[PDB]
């Protein structure tokens, strides 16, 4: 048995499915976007979450075709339902380091955007700080071309001092993620609060949007809103859901 060939078989069989996790405004109201998460609907094992297979897919060299198929599925799922998405609706993907080392990502982005009316959605790609520090002329050109399409870049796993500020400024990143681990310690740990404030401070300095992850309680939501955090996701807003469930909820909010 070859794990690599099994991943290829699964991709051919359309077993990698988009799940959609809603994003809510910090101050509440109708969803302003979704973050797309790749699940494996395995016929024997059931539904497998991406942390259990994406790292291996990256090692195998298959992550880019998998992400491409995901982006194509999203276009087919949502391109016909623009009337249920308020103009400017965010669609987010986690992009692998290898995908950032190639210019094909620009074509992949252009294609997804063409499935919606012009300007109707905002595509958001989520990267790590490593992709900015370990950058080349290819990176410069990629981000430039993505930005000209109207694509936004969100960064996780970043430092908040002057060193990190230089990278974020050079590449004109658009958003910062607050990791769930910080959100979970709201009201429990003073240091975590100080870290969270440092992230908010860096965002203010560079005029970045902030997305907070793992928002599970009204306390957490209110704490984050008080600091002007733009977007929230987590159990309080909703778990990642299949298309059928997303369309049902969007129909309701369209009210």
């Amino acid at each position: 048995a070859s794990p690599s060939s099994e991943l290829r078989r699964a991709l051919e069989a359309n077993e990698f499915i988009p799940y959609y996790q809603p994003l809510s405004p910090g101050q509440g109201g109708r969803w302003i976007g979704v973050e797309v998460l790749m699940r494996w609907r395995h016929p024997r094992e059931g539904l497998i979450r991406p942390d259990l297979f994406i790292p291996f897919a990256e090692r195998s060299g298959l992550i880019v075709p998998m992400t491409r198929a995901l982006m194509r599925q999203v276009a087919e799922d949502l391109g016909g339902h623009a009337g249920k998405l308020e103009p400017g609706f965010h669609i987010g993907f986690n992009i692998s380091a290898t995908h950032c080392h190639e210019l094909a990502l620009v074509d992949d982005c252009r294609e997804l955007l063409a499935a919606f009316p012009p300007g109707h959605i905002t595509l958001v790609l989520e990267l790590t700080e490593r992709e900015l520090i370990e950058s080349s002329e290819v990176t410069d050109r990629l981000f430039d071309e993505l930005h000209a399409l109207g694509v936004k870049i969100a960064i996780d796993d970043f430092g908040t001092g002057h060193s990190s500020l230089a990278y974020l400024r050079k590449f004109q990143v658009d958003c910062l993620k607050i990791d769930q681990s910080f959100v979970a310690r709201i009201g429990i740990d003073t240091l975590s609060g100080h870290i969270l404030d440092s992230i908010v401070e860096l965002s203010a300095k560079l005029d970045l949007d902030i997305v907070a992850e793992g928002v599970e309680t009204p306390e957490q939501r209110d704490y984050l809103a008080a600091r002007g955090v733009d977007y929230l996701q987590g159990y309080l807003i909703g778990r990642p859901m299949p298309l059928e469930s997303l369309l049902s909820s969007l129909t309701v909010q369209e009210q």
